């Protein structure tokens, strides 16, 4: 949706060195991204929609339809599958890689967005403002 259109920087993170944990993300990589204070940079090309990632440490950018399973090289270097779609004010990833399953649910409250990332229990919520 072109809700999600714009520039967003993270303000707050709740969880994330647990969260990076779960996934197997190994020590080393996990100081680095505890300290990055990503721009995330969501754009629109007619029907295909691009998230930037920037940081100090790493840039990631991922292009994708609604709705169709795509191959994604993740930031810790797992190699994915995921599927976005769209329902009511959220943009929901689910990412596959072996037989795991991790969710990314990024949701709009008043000039944030909220992202809400799940791996089996650990829960982690990461805020960004619009700029
Ligand atoms: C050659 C560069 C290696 C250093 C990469 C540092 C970035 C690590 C960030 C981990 C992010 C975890 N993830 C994908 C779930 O968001």
């Amino acid at each position: 949706s072109n809700k999600f259109l714009g520039t967003w920087k993270l303000v707050s993170s709740e969880n994330f060195d647990d969260y990076m944990k779960a996934l197997g993300v190994g020590l080393a990589t996990r100081k680095l991204g505890n300290l990055a204070k990503p721009t995330v940079i969501i754009s629109k090309k007619g029907d295909v929609i691009t998230i930037r990632t920037e940081s100090g440490f790493k840039n990631t950018e991922i292009s994708f339809k609604l709705g169709q399973e795509f191959d994604e090289t993740t930031a810790d270097n797992r190699k994915a599958k995921s599927t976005v779609t769209l329902a009511a004010g959220a943009l929901n990833q689910v990412q596959k890689w072996n037989g795991n399953e991790t969710t990314i649910k990024r949701k709009l409250v008043d000039g944030k967005m909220v992202v809400e990332c799940k791996m089996a229990s650990v829960v982690c919520t990461r805020i960004y403002e619009k700029v």
